[PDB]
């Protein structure tokens, strides 16, 4: 897929850098930070329908990420014949 999986750390960080755009992230600014990493509110997107979540509730999965309402289809229950 991608090849350049190098560490090469940098001396130091004083930001949370962004996993999506990988651009510095500050706090003002709305983002979402989990285990770490964080994705800007318009970068955190969904694995499923790939919609920006942002801020918005989610649902992390094993090397996914599905939104609310994926998950409330996906999993949780929900009428379907509406
Ligand atoms: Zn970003
Ligand atoms: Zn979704």
């Amino acid at each position: 897929g991608s090849s350049g999986s190098s560490g090469k750390c940098t001396t130091r960080e004083d930001s949370p850098k962004c996993k999506g755009c990988f651009k510095a992230i500050v706090a003002g600014d709305q983002n979402v930070e989990y285990k770490g990493t964080v994705w800007h509110k318009d970068c955190f997107t969904c694995s499923n329908c790939k919609q920006v979540i942002g801020t918005g509730s989610f649902f992390p999965k094993g090397e996914d990420f599905y939104c609310v309402t994926c998950h409330e289809t996906k999993f949780a229950s929900g009428p379907s014949s509406g």
